[PDB]
């Protein structure tokens, strides 16, 4: 079945490689970890450990490690080309030492933006190969669409020798917390608008928002992302990847992203929407029926609950946040 | 982007300081363009590579063909279509050995600025899902089938990794053309006629071979009654050859027989043992289960692009592979 009859229990003598875990998500793991007592030696990889696109330099962390279990989170987010080659050799390198050095589960990461451009919402898991993602982006979601495949195919190679290697995946849908990256021009909406906002409050200015402020959007707090994630690994045993995301109930508009962010600065002046920017797409839904019929008990953070603790962290660490 | 029609106003015309590098030009489709490159006498400097020349799924190996023949062409044939033992035939091998070889040789074309690429797909890599006939443009609308689906994608990413390299010679101005040909069932001198490994014609052909030596019965899997597309290998060489001639297009192009010109698995058969001059019984084992009755791809774009194209009759090509095959046994792959 999906689920184990037991759950994976972690002891003193697992070590457990996460690729990319100084990111958003690698840091939301890492505080979950050290928060809940999970057991084991967590490695969190970054670049400075080595790159990971070489075959040779990919085995390194393996063979000093010896890791039992594998979160793959890395990925390259500029010519398409480099997207496709970057994306596809880490993959391929990352899966290929962890069935070779005998891991017992690998989690990998895939993403919202790599479905099918013509899809019928709501997005379900088993719609990932069901046509040609958008084109924009299509070197990206192509090798996430790859790194899927090749843990089923590493699957297949591991039921043929009796190996005991389990290869899966999870989707997070709109992701923010602490340690995003709040730079107004490149990153995410939910981030930059709290760093416009903070802005305007030390400053004199208005808060503007791009937009009329009316598409509506599914967002993940970064810590429960991380509990879901350590949930899959205790007990998710299907090698489809698993959405993990919001209801759709829960589905905030940028406007409500941008007055939950202002009261939580306190912040006192006006907030004007500049509509000469386009309005993106106006729905985009993810379902996260299976991770509801799985773990129908699972409890979310409240979306103002969460952006007062991404808020408060961004205070906390204002000089050495990514910017 | 409207600016180029699908083929240029006057065929490229090659000059002796063209080299052109052919991968895989040892097997079935390579040995048929480089008969026809010899038969029409063609210019240029041909490099005809194979494994023994370099294994090109190692990225370093590679690069050593093109440092040494800094090639303006290059059709890319290679693939891994399976090994000998089956340690090598997990679905894992199909996906890397494929990337690694057509990421190698295509970043290759791009560096050391080659003028045009062409690389080969196959009709057995398209959605599952479709409507017949298989037109160019229903590549990647859907999942391929279970049964090669490694194959499958490695074969469509040869195909994007084309586009997205386009998009940079592009950007950087550099006369870089990438595209690809899709044929459909090959056959011919220097195939594979191993029965248990090679594709169902040079096998049926190998099979009529034991049975004249032998004393026994011609046996063909199945009913005999599915409707396939066969294409004579020297003819696919003509098809490639006017394609790197003439072919701007980044969109694929097939390479097949019309509907009409679609055999049955048991006219195969029977052409076969007339052009052994087999004697004896031709024994359809129907406790096999053969596959689908039709598998329709369309020849419309090549048949409109070059209307005057003159294909080799089935009958006549036949009889030339069987012929070669009876001059070469000894040497052929089995
Ligand atoms: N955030 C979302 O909303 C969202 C949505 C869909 C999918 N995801 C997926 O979730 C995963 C990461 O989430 P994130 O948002 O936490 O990513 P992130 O914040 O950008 O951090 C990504 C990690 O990848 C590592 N990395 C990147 N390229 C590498 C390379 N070539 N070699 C070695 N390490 C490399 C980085 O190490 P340095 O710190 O040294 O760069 C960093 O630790 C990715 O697979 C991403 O596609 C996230
Ligand atoms: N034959 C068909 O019915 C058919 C139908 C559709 C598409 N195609 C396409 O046509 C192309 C060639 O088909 P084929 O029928 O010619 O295959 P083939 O007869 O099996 O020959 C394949 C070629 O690839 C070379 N090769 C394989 N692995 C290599 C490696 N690692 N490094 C270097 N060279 C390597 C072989 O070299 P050695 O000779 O040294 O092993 C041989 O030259 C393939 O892309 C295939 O998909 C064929």
């Amino acid at each position: 079945r999906e689920v184990s009859d037991q759950p994976i229990t972690l002891t003193q003598d697992d070590v457990i490689l996460v690729t990319g875990g100084t990111g958003l998500f690698g840091k939301a793991v890492e505080h979950i970890v050290k928060k809940e007592q999970i057991k084991g030696k967590w490695v969190f990889l970054g670049s400075k450990d080595g790159d990971l696109r070489d075959a040779d330099a990919c085995k390194q962390p393996f063979e000093k490690y010896r890791p039992t279990y594998v979160i793959h989170l890395a990925a390259f987010v500029n010519f398409k080309v480099s997207f496709w080659l970057d994306n596809v050799n880490m993959n391929n390198n990352i899966l290929t030492c962890c069935y070779d050095f005998g891991v017992k589960k690998t989690i990998s990461c895939l993403s919202t933006c790599v479905f099918p451009d013509k899809i019928e919402y709501p997005i379900t898991e088993e719609k990932l190969h069901e046509g040609p993602p958008h084109f924009s982006n299509n070197a990206y979601a192509y090798a996430k669409r790859m790194l899927d495949m090749l843990g089923r195919w590493y699957n297949e190679k591991a039921v043929n020798e009796g190996k005991s290697c389990l290869f899966t995946s999870v989707i997070p849908t709109n992701l923010f917390g602490p340690h995003d990256n709040f730079n107004v021009e490149a990153g995410h909406v939910l981030p930059g608008l709290m760093h416009k906002c903070y802005k305007a409050q030390q400053n004199g200015t208005d808060f503007v928002v791009f937009g009329s402020g009316k598409p509506l959007r599914q967002f993940l707090y970064s810590h429960d992302a991380a509990r879901m994630l350590l949930w899959t690994m205790f007990n998710y045993q299907s090698e489809e990847p698993i959405m993990l995301c919001v209801s759709e109930e829960d589905e905030k508009s940028i406007g409500q992203v941008a007055q939950t962010i202002k009261d939580a600065f306190n912040f006192t002046g006006n907030m004007v929407f500049d509509t000469s920017k386009a309005d993106g797409q106006y729905k985009k839904t993810s379902s996260n029926a299976k991770f509801l019929r799985l773990n129908p008990t699972f409890q979310y953070t409240p979306f103002e609950q969460a952006i007062k603790e991404t808020v408060q962290w961004f205070l906390e660490n204002y000089e050495t946040a990514r910017k």
